[PDB]
């Protein structure tokens, strides 16, 4: 009901059908070898936005493993509920999960999902000994859960606060019995990480429940890939829910609930008996939870320090060229910010024409005035890659 | 509008629980064809409430094309938001829907997640030319579109209605500018069905937008399987809007919105930009989007009127030898109440010992002592399989 608000969509629309014009948006290509992509007049660039830090989404031992999987079991999904009953294939996958971040693990179809079925159960207090806590959501927080604090506020006190603001978390702890922080461990978009130590503490002080997104981080860091806090905690308490993908660095699909510790299985009761995602949306496919397998045996392998090892060599590398939000973190996430939409539209399609596609983040995605390019450092790119990519950007000023 | 958390599951775990103690839920179980499951005792039970009700996650033809999809893009999907960039198997994909039901169609990968993507834009008015309608539920519309009243009552009023309550919603829509109404095209308890004449009545009338899940109706209803609202409606128009799945029925996996017209693009551009699971949550990999081209041919042929037909010559053998709810009825879902949570329970165990698995509907799924054993027909079943479960309905003396 304001004009002020449609003068915003309609210079809303004019980035998209900007970027849908300049190319950089809607545009159908073919994966090719190498972390590039191919358009049909057979020019072919890096991606430098793939979230496959590892460069898992080319192995051909997770694809294989794939194969077999969907031959061996001659079916996709389940015909039944989860609830109803499971493939012995569902139970291995979960179980891998289980060794791997050494927790009780369930699979669901993305980690949307998984926000959707643990958000609103966490804020109504039966995972925290039946008091409901005060949910208490980081401004950065992806949108996947911070859409659903309607859904927490029909149950509890949802309060919003400041990125990594430690201290005003600190009062709603004191002033407050229960108290839930809903975060990303790293933050996409922004060089930005969650204050684990600063966070920890809190916890042991006034029990903090912590609800991390681990999206950016499973693979990426720590010891068979648990992530950033599984790496900074060491073993799961039972006052610390993750939630993840694994279609991003673990190189499968969907997403997981990490409940806590594995012989804890009260918190996986209440939220698969919980009107949620978990009990009426359906599983993961046959050819995914064998990918999660393989990826779990490889993530046990002595493959996957070799694979964190060229990871951060390549994010060594881009640091030492590029400046970037981040620059000097262990995070593959590097944004380079432009403020200006047209800048950052302009700069997209510069840098795909030459060979290099970056995604462009605007308004909706990002603040207004905030825009910028989300590059994504992966084990997969080549020294030349990265060398050739920061010649290309320079070549444009800022 | 809500659908909060319940608190009080002391009766709720005691059923559970029991379900689980006695084999009917959370039992590991091996797909094995002919719609049955094997057991590490190695007994072979049929399935009675198995979701597949063309038999289409048993056909050879859509698996090897989930194969074959898999082995020539030798990756499980993309690594960028569909905003980005799409794979030409996405593409393929949803341009095979598309021609299917004759409009545009989106793929996701659950139904959950398109109703997340959908329900909070309708009820915004982005979708009814900037004029928030009054968001009427069904009573009996499914979990996954009712959890979300409260992200909808952020964006307009919510109310919800008496199940098939037509002259109730004809009073709504009388009193405001614009109504839309959500609920399921056919619903699995009670065997009821959406009041297609009357809401197509009151959508010429008022302009009332119709927001269907078809997620028990396609593939098994309608010319084609395009579902029991396109068969009545044979065009979709401007206001009517469908959600369905692909797991069941289908064949494949995941879901779909049908947004409207396929000349029409502007649904599809205000939804894909809203800050939604279409924006940011996984596409469907790459055995998924082969599946479903696949099942998009077969329903395009001969084969889909066999399917339909071997179903409703089953469901009419069924009808002709055991009593249930909904005997008569075109839809293949039947209820055989018991009343008794216990000996539901019981029936379920004892049916599932003898060879035929029944799945058990009790609190919290079904209200209290209206306890009943949801049985699903399929075109996969025997004429045998359903008469040698006739005598074991019966032996029991139920
Ligand atoms: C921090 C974070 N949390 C949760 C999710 C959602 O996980 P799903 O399993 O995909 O539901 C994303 C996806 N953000 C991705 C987009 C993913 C896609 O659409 O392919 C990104 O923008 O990099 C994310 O970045
Ligand atoms: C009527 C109905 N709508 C929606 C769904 C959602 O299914 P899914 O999220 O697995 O695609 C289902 C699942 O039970 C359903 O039966």
């Amino acid at each position: 009901g304001s004009h002020m608000v449609k003068k915003l969509r309609h210079l809303s629309d004019g980035y998209w059908d900007s970027a849908a014009r300049l190319g950089v948006h809607g545009a159908v290509l073919q994966a090719v070898p190498g972390g590039r992509l191919s358009a049909p007049d057979g020019r072919v660039a890096v991606n430098m936005s793939s979230y496959s830090y590892l460069g898992l989404d080319e192995s051909p031992r997770i694809i294989d493993a794939a194969i077999a999987a969907l031959r061996s079991n001659m079916v996709l999904n389940s015909s039944l509920g989860r609830v109803r009953m499971t493939l012995p294939l569902l139970e291995e996958a979960e179980c891998a999960l289980g060794d791997l971040f050494g927790a009780d693990v369930a699979t669901l179809n993305s980690c949307s999902a998984a926000a959707w079925a643990t958000l609103p159960v966490l804020a109504s207090g039966l995972l925290t000994d039946g008091v409901a806590p005060v949910m208490v959501f980081d401004k950065r927080a992806h949108f996947c859960m911070a859409s659903l604090k309607s859904l927490c506020a029909d149950e509890t006190r949802v309060e919003t606060i400041r990125h990594n603001d430690v201290d005003a978390l600190a009062d709603i702890c004191r002033k407050n019995k229960r108290v839930a922080y809903v975060c990303d461990s790293v933050y996409s978009t922004g060089g930005t990480l969650a204050p684990l130590e600063e966070l920890f503490a809190l916890q042991k002080e006034f029990g903090l429940f912590l609800y991390f997104d681990e999206a950016h981080s499973t693979s990426v860091i720590g010891d068979m890939g648990r992530g950033y806090v599984l790496d900074r905690m060491g073993a799961i308490n039972d006052s610390t829910m993750l939630i993840t993908s694994l279609n991003k660095g673990f190189g499968a699909s969907g997403g997981a609930i990490v409940f806590g510790p594995r012989d804890d299985d009260r918190k996986r009761k209440i939220i698969q008996r919980s009107s949620g995602p978990l009990m009426w949306s359906q599983r993961l496919n046959t050819p995914a939870l064998g990918a999660i397998i393989e990826s779990a045996k490889l993530h046990r392998s002595e493959a996957l320090p070799e694979l964190q090892a060229k990871l951060h060599s390549n994010i060594a590398l881009f640091d030492g060229l590029v400046r970037a939000a981040g620059q000097g973190n262990s995070v593959p996430i590097r944004y380079l910010e432009l403020g200006s939409e047209v800048d950052t539209l302009e700069a997209s399609a510069y840098l795909f024409d030459n060979g290099f596609y970056v995604e462009p983040d605007f308004f909706p995605i990002v603040s207004r005035g905030a825009a910028g390019l989300r590059a994504r450092i992966r084990s997969s790119m080549s020294t030349a890659d990265i060398e050739q990519f920061a010649h290309v950007w320079h070549k444009l000023g800022v």
